[PDB]
């Protein structure tokens, strides 16, 4: 017998009330270690937050900031929707020296490269980051020069290319939290929780659901459904909606230029439907049947 509605009011909330001075004491921090490399201060380099912490969608205290270091002079370009159009700093030497930077800044015991970001963890700065090199990124929509949309590229160890909307991601968040008077991002949080509460009750079908999905997710839900009192209301219509148009869909990212499904990405739509059908029977009260 949860009390739902008090239940989602209460995982509305943010991790904490010092987000903010996590995060920024995070990008602070990255900045210096890239000021004090010889090689990487001299170069075209943004340093900026992404991710839950820069979209207020975080809901753990321990989830780690995620920041994004940018090399803006090397570009790679998507060309593949316009019919027949086609350094010596590499992308790799980028990557080597921000490694060297990062622990020459925080000591090699506080930094470890995955496939894709190095791994801050520095209690001498207080620092926990995912620190991920990146590239400028660009995808075309027509011939013309200035006819593309500009994002960020990584390229993993284990090879391939992915392409990230950060500042499209934050952007359109930010409009539709401002379109549904602030509940978007209430209900985003609310059902990020709902997802780590069954996770860590053993529910298997919410451990493939990672964070962005859910946000991306929910930003897909029209703004009708945030509307009224009812915080239960609008995580049932969110459920609801995506349970009965995800057969059908072609849905983006919260960025509206990336596709939510396809071999680019690690979820696929069976693994949500799934995990929808667990949640909308968890938040019933005296369920006498199970499948
Ligand atoms: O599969 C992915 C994973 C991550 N990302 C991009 O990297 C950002 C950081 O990757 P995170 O996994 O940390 O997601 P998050 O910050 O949104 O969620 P929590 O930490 O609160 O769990 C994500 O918000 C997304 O923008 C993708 O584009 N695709
Ligand atoms: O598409 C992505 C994916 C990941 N990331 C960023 O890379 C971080 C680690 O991403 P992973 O957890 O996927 O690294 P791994 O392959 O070693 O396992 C994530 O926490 C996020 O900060 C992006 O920025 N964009
Ligand atoms: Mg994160
Ligand atoms: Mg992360």
């Amino acid at each position: 017998s949860i009390d739902w509605e008090q239940t989602f009011r209460k995982w509305s909330k943010p991790s904490s009330e010092t987000e903010s001075t996590k995060a920024e004491n995070a990008e602070r921090m990255i900045k210096a270690a890239i000021n004090s490399s010889q090689i990487l201060s001299t170069k075209d380099i943004s340093v900026f937050p992404q991710g839950s912490y820069r979209n207020n969608t975080n809901v753990r205290e321990d989830s780690d900031v995620d920041i994004c270091v940018c090399l803006n002079t090397l570009v790679l370009s998507d060309y593949s929707l316009v019919p027949g159009m086609n350094a010596s700093y590499t992308y790799k030497q980028f990557k080597s020296d921000l490694e060297t930077a990062l622990k020459n800044k925080f000591g090699t015991l506080g930094v470890s490269r995955g496939d894709k970001a190095f791994d801050v963890h520095a209690n001498s700065y207080r620092v926990d980051a995912d620190v991920v090199p990146a590239i400028q990124g660009r995808l075309y929509y027509d011939k013309n020069h200035n006819a593309f949309i500009r994002g960020t590229c990584i390229k993993p160890d284990s090879g391939g290319t992915i392409y990230n909307w950060p500042e499209q991601n934050y952007s359109n968040g930010v409009n539709k939290n401002k379109s549904t008077g602030n509940r978007f991002k209430l209900i985003v949080r609310a059902i990020k929780r709902l997802r780590n509460h069954l996770a860590e009750k053993g529910y298997n079908t919410a451990k493939p659901i990672p964070s962005y999905l859910m946000e991306c997710l929910v930003y897909i839900v029209p703004d009708q459904y945030f509307t009224g009192d009812s915080y239960k209301t609008n995580v049932e219509n969110c459920i609801n909606y995506l349970y009965n148009q995800i057969d059908s869909s072609d849905w983006t990212e919260i960025n509206e230029i990336k596709y939510l499904f396809g071999s680019h990405q690690m979820w696929n739509k069976t693994q949500v439907k799934e995990f929808l059908l667990t949640a909308w029977s968890y938040i019933q009260k005296n369920l006498e049947h199970h499948h």
